[PDB]
């Protein structure tokens, strides 16, 4: 009955695909939706950090006619121990859907277990399914088809970020390929599922410790943070390792030659990537941070026009 | 000139009536009154925990035309000690109406002092009047008139809900019993006020530390935490005195067949309310909930109309 | 192109004229001026406290058809440490304009030199020119043409309200003074960029030590806190020498008899200023509180035209 999206393959192919045109149609009609005229609300709970998340929801959501309620989840009474569950019943007394950035995605399904609107993954620990959506928006405006398109990750491969990729990048008929060390590959389970999702697509799921190799030939190179939120004090050498894949201009010069940059952003310049790579003429770094906006409201759109 | 909502009896009878007939009104009608238009703009404070407060307010005002400004009172000059008097008088420029989250009873009377838009009591250590509006209008909705009811309150005796419920539920015509442990009884001059405002109702006021009699035949049975938001550090066990007045299918049993049951929330499961009574038939939880939207609302418009 | 405002000389005087006439157009049609309909969005983002500028501006913005987004910076990836350069980079994508209170002013440079949208001074430590745009609206009201008053500044000359006072009193056409101890003077650039100001205007600037002569004959007396946000920590007694210049009856007393008294506030009562002057009928503080949503609703509609 009521669709959620708290992982990327909560779109089945062609669903994803119907996300991502209504994307492309929004970014170039931006006011002219309006399913949450009245104002109707949504809610927009963050439990941790966050610029272009909360910037492109709040905007996205007014832009469809409604209200987001934006709150520090510390300041409600889910700081006081509510139940998620409790909170969820709440919410759906006056919201027409939950966008929630957590921690553990434990929380958003025991939200999404008893919620009547749909719940949406604004980033938890294990996915950041919308990034993913604006990713790919990002690499179609730019490419055309996205099926058969060769991706590779760097960093660390066991975080939120790699685990979307694999998933939606499958999702959409990408061959995907993390490359991270030894401490941080993708989780088997997200691993198994993107391999499942993949023999649907044509995708297929490369997971390698050689940067290099990862690189070449490569229509797609992304990282993102070798620290992520809730990793801060993990006690981890989280610089040691990443080093080799650091996205520099050796690397990039493997990839081919009409490649693209991304990044999620908040970027550590000299770390994860360097100045002339993000600032380069590969980097589409700030297009794609824009398509969070676009992305969204398509999501949002998609998702109550079905619940 | 100029009606402030700072507790319960700052409205007589026949305009507590005016004010959940409207409540009903825009239940059925949530867009069709449009005051705020503009937007005019309504401050909502918080100094304290919300999910219920905060939701309901920050829409229920944008579904009037208008827009508020949400804030925690800790991020404005306030907390560098601007007086509450200076504060008021800045806001009567901005705002058509302050709604304020707050501790003691005298900080909303200080700033009513000297404000020239409304003030409304969004909870005080005191009293929680647009809760007990909210309670009303479930009330009214499941049994027809209020008049004549006979509302039983469990617990912590001496809260802002239980001082609340007495002034609130006598102004509706309602015999009110608070049902607590000795050491949690109404404060006697709040007690006073619903004697008084009963003798003008019909109504009765009854202080009992016998759940079972409370419960006898009750038609509303009420419950609500046990620790207040600002009890935690009190340093009082505030589970064993409690325990006999736990809102369970025991007590329920005696009530009326056709009682109803209400918790402002948010719940502790299994202290003040049981899961068996909390999620039952006779629970009416989430419509309470709900109806913080309307019945603020409602009052919105009232006060705004004679103000 | 794109005009930014970090500083009251970033309007010449034909521009800030501009500016100030349709602050007091739409003083009086609050709603007749719509550029951020859709509702396009705007930064406001604070790294200090702040009750004016924060429900003028998210007021005003809303009642422009827009959408403000209002974060404390510490909840943005600005806690996190993200460049100022690639959040406002990023900001350009989603917002039409960006306001920001923070500390050095370099930090609005740092996001002005890159951004695509304009950047708008909210409060620095340097300038505070959005209140002296209210300043001079309130001036304005009450005694008709600005060119050839006398405005007076009492208290900490080396303030942010010293320098915007400085610089938007000149191009104003305003004999702006400022009264304090010899080592709490405006910075010499400041002053330099006054002096160079008012040749063009006919205004002229002096500094004294003197509060007495400061406040003989003036049209307007002018203070503001002895601690400003940021200062609390810098080692220096703070009240010791600024007793000299408290906006008392006594200095009052010595002013032109029409002579108007501004505070942009909050205001530390007994301190820089009585509670006589402040309550008194030369006081125009409340309308000057209030001259801050006009004022911001037209420099946002006049730069946003000019962007
Ligand atoms: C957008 C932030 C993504 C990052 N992996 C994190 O969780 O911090
Ligand atoms: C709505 C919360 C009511 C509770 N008595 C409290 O003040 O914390
Ligand atoms: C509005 C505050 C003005 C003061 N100079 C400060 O910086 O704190």
């Amino acid at each position: 009955v009521i669709r959620h999206f708290l992982r990327d393959d909560d779109l089945s192919p062609a669903e994803q695909a119907e996300v991502l045109e209504l994307a492309a149609e929004l970014k170039k009609d931006p006011v002219s939706r309006r399913p949450l005229q009245g104002p109707r609300g949504v809610a927009v709970i963050f439990d941790k950090n966050s610029t272009r998340t909360r910037f492109s929801f709040e905007l996205g959501i007014a832009q469809l006619g409604g209200h987001a309620v934006v709150v520090d989840s510390g300041s409600t009474q889910l700081g006081r121990d509510e139940t998620l569950q409790d909170t969820a019943k709440v919410l759906s007394r006056y919201v027409d859907a939950i966008v929630w950035r957590t921690f553990g995605q434990e929380r958003l399904d025991a939200m999404a277990s008893v919620a009547t609107v749909p719940v949406i993954n604004a980033l938890s620990d294990e996915f950041h399914p919308c990034q993913v959506l604006a990713d790919l928006q990002t690499i179609a405006e730019r490419k055309g088809a996205l099926r058969g398109l060769r991706l590779s990750y760097f960093g660390d491969g066991a975080n939120n970020m790699a685990h979307s990729l694999l998933l939606g990048g499958v999702t959409a008929g990408i061959h995907v390929t993390v490359a991270a060390p030894e401490g941080f590959l993708p989780d088997p389970s997200v691993r198994a599922a993107a391999e499942r999702r993949a023999q649907d697509t044509g995708a297929s799921v490369t997971v390698t410790a050689d940067a290099h190799a990862a690189a070449a030939g490569a229509d797609v190179l992304v990282t993102d943070t070798w620290t992520s939120m809730g990793q801060e004090n993990d006690g981890l050498d989280r610089v040691k390792p990443f080093r080799p894949f650091q996205l520099n201009s050796r690397l990039l010069a493997l990839a081919d030659s009409d490649a693209i940059v991304l990044h999620c952003l908040p970027a550590h310049r000299g770390d994860e990537i360097t100045d002339a790579v993000m600032d380069g003429p590969a980097s589409a770094v700030w297009d794609e941070a824009e398509n969070r906006l676009h992305a969204q409201k398509a999501l949002l759109v998609w998702l109550l026009e079905r619940s």
